[PDB]
């Protein structure tokens, strides 16, 4: 059918290789098929100007992806003396989406930094960042916990994300490739908690257009390689979290 | 209930003035509530690099937003060396939109250019900008007709959007202004065809986050809104195209 | 004589919608034939760095052409990496000449922003910025006496601009449009007050070059449409300001 | 009179080195008093978008002042991820002024870059240029014929600039320098052809304003200098150029 | 002694993962102590204006560090509209370097690119770069005979490189790290071939300055060093190139 | 041997024209052969951020060449939205350099500004402009002493700096212009104190590479061309400093 070789809603293989980068408190470096990410969590007592004393954390994150991680060579974003639509329409996506997992208040008044770099891209980079990001991220509170810098866990759920759409002559796509997501008539970005709810739903139909129908397909394939995700997940994190 | 005094499933005054601007083929100035903004379409002969012989046609858009066009000015983006992430994520949106309803075949291997330019800013003006945009782009392509310039209609279906979401103390509510869209927990644009399709869903809970139920609550709110958006797009349009 | 049907000392027809935006103090927008641009003033506590605690208050503006306001679509000034000279020499223009008939220091320390935006281009721009520039200028000044946020009224004078040029065959022209200003050996912007005083001239000789005598052809006849525009101004402000 | 010792209508003493950088075609060192200006003019076979095979020419022109050229130190332009607004207005000035004296046509489709850099400044750099710029330009133009590279000289006349301007307690006055351009009330630059007309006026009255009397003053007085200056220009140039 | 608890001439631990990143023809992360860096090589048969049809290949290189590859989180250079200059001063020590160990000719008229992306900093990036880079590029050149895209090997000598400095309280010190680097009062990178001789050469003492001898010191320390970096880079490589 | 006619180890003619520009407290134009550079030394009571009330003083220094400068007219840096690599590297290597002999601290908590403007260019521009922005350095500081704005003199040595390389067929070569740097095998520029010792070298094989005995080669004869420098500058500087 597909040309991995894989069902319609089969994930690509996933692993996640913990502590990849020294320095960072919280370093994943997820492998989703072709797609490669590293994901590192930093911590910083300090906030921006609006969150002086007040208790409250925060969570930004910088997104980029290596000149040839692509099959052609892009442009290095430093080159331009300005940093792309993508990358900014991304940036916030996953700060916004960690976010929502997480008790500002309870973090503190510092700082997480989350650094998602792509250094091999064959689809789907925007998602596996969120899915790694947040283990990175568990991994840096969960030793901070540990050390006894934080006395209760901020982390209020699972979080992870994935693409889907649909392809012409082949219907509904969980988990595309830089090939598929290329042709698919409809793009659409997942991001979802353990507890089954929505965190961000984002889909657009280039090509085409999708009805209600379309729509509650994908979410449901979505929903399924979510959990799927999520489970890899819970394993792996193990115990670095409480 | 609502501060305008109109109800959760309401939408705004919209009036539109035809021809506005003499010069752009299509020239439109929508207005919804207090939200204004100037839509001219532009035609022109020439296809970037990919389209050379192609007998394909492009449409791209460009939005702008007038320094004091909102409450607070907000500096001009000329003065910044760059283009802001919102109007290049915007102005991606706006010619995405505006192509999954025209037959670029059919159309020729001219381009249509598309300016959204705000002049006073009141919410959800991403959304009125396309359903102005489109009007305009219709008139244009219309009259394009008559000279016998093009020997076929390549407008598929008639393209409308409109925000929704969800607020703390009231629930749904159908066409956000900027006091409801900036505290609204649930932000939601949706853009759909005549035809009752979906084009592009974009939805973001910034502050919390929604479930399959919210979700169809609000899908089936904007619904109402765009089919009653497409009516009036129906009669002022008339006969300015067949 | 002239295509538009008037003699060449006759001004163009001249409206002024005054309030045309809501959210600036001060909104006007000017029409001088087909010439249309949107004059906003803006008022803000403030100053850049050398005018810090010094009692004297700013003027900046700042001048922008929508990309279809003119009969071939130009290039969004954004999408370049910089903004045009024309702009530029423009922008300073239209501050300097403001500056000229307000007492900065009876103003107090805060900013005026002036935002001239062109939504139809015709001709004379430039000038007709400035012009209702100030109605706008005056009339933000003009209720921030009210409020009594100032005890005394800044303004010293009246201030207007008009074009001026002649034409290999037919002479001295009055409010030259595209057209004549487009053929014109001698293009020349005037800007002088109430009092029949001058602020600034520009005069410059494309093709040929000009004589004492011509310019003083020129002068007078300038200075008698001027003072043509500073009566409508009289008018239309009325009661704004005292 | 003036500290200068100099009389209301006396030039400060001009000097023009030739030749001053070998590699340009055209090199001029303009020295007004303490005002010295590098005039450099550089030939090449080319042109920008619009005059593809028009078998018309072009001249552009850059100016800078070199941060320490004046008493005070300025902030270097390129520090600056922009280029000023005077630097902006002269560039346009100086290539403005200058094609006015040239035949495009006969120059050929190549193009003339002047480079006009200041390397000491005490007022009217701007016109000190434009005097200079000329030298360079027909120098450059003058080698260009020997070496029959076109057939007739594009040179159809003469071209210098000078300020002049009004002292409170002094009057009339030719020439001024930067303590006199600073506290004048009407500032003003002048640039005319060896035929006595004029191609550019720009007069503006920062503190006060002019009457129709005072602008005949400043104007005698400036055509005075100018032509006194055209005459140095004719002996130096003497045989450069036929 | 120093705090890795390493001898003066001691290097930090290396290690070479190849084919990190499956996409490049060449892709090496070269391990050196706590600096990572990703080396990726990328044949392009092209070449920029100055090489056409020159039977002459080319060799460039781009290199940028994470923002939180360091110990503060530096901002993202594309953020800033430019290129910072130690990026650029290393990107062209990377090209120029590499390119003094091939023969361009016998590459052929393609264009290698190399990127080197650090995730990773702790000191002498800079080199380690350009130590991986070569593995990397030999890789990519090495398979390249293979497949008999060329028939003869174009690497004319093997290529290292490393800092060494000088410490107030501890003397010369071989391969510096962040900490060291950072009080050193001379630091100095030493680049050579496998036939011991030097390419680059590129010392500065910051703090105080050195001497005849105290050079020829580092320069013998480099050279160790450099050497047993070279046989590492000989055992790895192995096959992948005759 | 040489075209210019001078021996191997020969350096050109050396010309010191100091209070070259008024305004700066220290102006001096260095003539190297065909190079010409403009030095000008500017002190300002002010420091960055990280100087706050330490005590401590600054140096640092911007460097450009005007566009006609070289024998080809090159792009004005202005032009370009980024300062390029060479003027970066240039700029760092010349305020790096002085500060290396100069006691921040005796100095004062002030800033001297150097700024290095090549007006004719012909190799080791580098190189002159350091030997000269220390005479002019010199000279604004000596008068500093005088006035009494600090006690004792910080300066704590000469700099001098020069281009040395080899030649495929001739060797060794002592400053070289463009032509020699532009085809020699080893380009090397060498900094130097008056006590011999070295403040910074930078060498770089770009055709070949170099031994041990060559490097040897270059050193000996560029601190022999150092002193010879030195000397110059300690005759001309002469009282202006004790």
């Amino acid at each position: 059918m597909r040309h991995d070789g894989r069902q319609h809603d089969e994930l690509r293989p996933i692993t996640f290789d913990l502590d990849f980068i020294s320095h960072p408190e919280g370093s994943v470096l997820i492998t989703a098929g072709n797609t490669k990410v590293i994901c590192n969590a930093s911590v910083e007592d300090r906030v921006p100007p609006f969150l002086r004393g007040g208790g409250k954390g925060w969570i930004t994150a910088e997104y980029s992806m290596l000149p040839r991680a692509t099959n052609q060579r892009t442009i290095r974003e430093s080159s331009k003396g300005k940093i792309s639509g993508r990358t900014m329409e991304i940036q916030r996506l996953i700060g916004r989406a960690l976010r929502a997992v997480v008790d500002l208040e309870k973090l503190g008044e510092r700082t997480i930094w989350i650094d998602c770099d792509v250094i091999q891209a064959d689809g789907g980079t925007r998602t596996a960042s969120i899915t790694g990001a947040f283990l990175a991220m568990a991994i840096a509170i969960g030793k901070l916990i540990k050390a006894g810098t934080i006395k209760t866990n901020p982390i209020t759920d699972f979080l992870a994300a994935i693409s889907v759409g649909i392809d012409k002559e082949q219907g509904i796509l969980l988990d595309l490739n830089y090939e598929e997501d290329s042709s698919a008539e409809v793009d659409m970005n997942v991001i979802m908690t353990g507890s089954g709810r929505f965190v961000e739903l984002q889909g657009t139909g280039e090509e085409a257009t999708f009805s209600r129908e379309d729509l509650n397909g994908l979410l449901g394939l979505a929903e399924k390689g979510i959990q799927e995700l999520i489970d890899k997940q819970k394993e792996v994190l193990g115990d670095s979290l409480p």
